[PDB]
């Protein structure tokens, strides 16, 4: 029961202990793409890179590279791409990763500015009437409406590619009051959220991964990926005592390194998934008290 180790961790005020157990037994794979000299312009920090065998490819011949990885929960039947807040010369690559992997969601847990810097390119349209094109991808991208929350934003984005035609729907959930190396206010809060993705269809099997990202694309965004699988293999019998939180977070770093980025991240993680228990296990009244407890209007 991660209950009873939750306890047994807060009573010892072991949680960094525990934090670097896991650093230390996470898994350690070569990034020999992401580490070419042609690649370094297209990495935002130089200690996040891909692993080589989970990188997203990019489907062109100039040069294939992306810092984003495919996070493949085998056992929860879940896959997520985590990557890195695009970068000014990247937002075409971005898009063209979102196009060709059929994604319908894209989770962005950062602000463009935070602390004072810029973390994240500015790689979605802010206004209806101005949409932006992506000469390099031959992508077209269109905001087509807005659902401003008081911490976080829902857009409906129109993805065009520009060679075949074809148009995509894209929702994009902002996530705005998550600080970076920090947690969100409440487990209501994150929760809330994490629903209204799941309620969207992003999650559905019938689509692509759902893009994950913040600055780094690491600390958030596993976070995020970490509760919801959680909740999701929860789901899968009815059985919470079934649930090893750190072996899920260890499995997910063998395809993407720095999974959540400090010791209150992996706390925060088991309340979120404790609260969330409420729900799979049969009371779906929880749903509208996050919502209330969210505050969201
Ligand atoms: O932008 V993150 O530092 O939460 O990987």
């Amino acid at each position: 029961e991660m209950e009873k180790e939750f306890e047994q961790i807060d009573k010892s005020g072991s949680w960094a202990a525990i934090y670097q157990d896991i650093r230390h037994e996470a898994s350690d794979f070569p990034c020999r793409v992401a580490k070419l000299p042609k690649n370094k312009n297209r990495n935002r920090y130089r200690d996040v890179s891909p692993f080589d065998h989970s990188r997203i490819k990019l489907h062109q011949e100039d040069n294939d590279y992306i810092n984003a990885s495919l996070i493949k929960m085998e056992e929860a039947q879940r896959s997520y791409i985590l990557t890195q807040g695009p970068l000014p010369n990247t937002c075409g690559h971005f898009w063209e990763m979102v196009w060709e992997q059929k994604s319908r969601g894209v989770v962005m847990l950062n602000r463009v500015m935070e602390k004072g810097s810029l973390k994240c390119a500015q790689y979605w349209p802010q206004k209806e009437e101005k949409e932006m094109i992506f000469e390099d991808t031959n992508l077209k991208l269109t905001l087509i409406s807005e659902d401003i929350k008081s911490y976080y934003t829902v857009r409906q984005l129109e993805l065009e590619n520009l060679t075949t035609q074809e148009t995509r729907e894209i929702l994009h959930f902002h996530y705005t009051t998550w600080p970076d190396a920090g947690v969100p206010e409440s487990p209501a809060s994150f929760l809330n959220f994490l629903f209204k993705v799941r309620e969207s269809g992003s999650l559905s099997p019938e689509h692509g991964p759902v893009v994950v990202h913040c600055s780094a694309g690491i600390g958030r965004s596993g976070t995020f990926c970490l509760a919801d699988t959680c909740l999701l293999l929860m789901d899968k019998r009815k059985d919470p005592s079934s649930v090893d939180i750190k072996k899920v977070l260890l499995e997910m770093r063998k395809f993407r390194m720095g999974l959540i980025q400090t010791a209150d991240q992996l706390r925060f993680s088991y309340l979120a998934v404790i609260e969330g228990a409420k729900f799979i296990m049969g009371d779906s009244s929880v749903q509208d008290q996050w919502k209330e407890l969210s505050h969201e209007d």
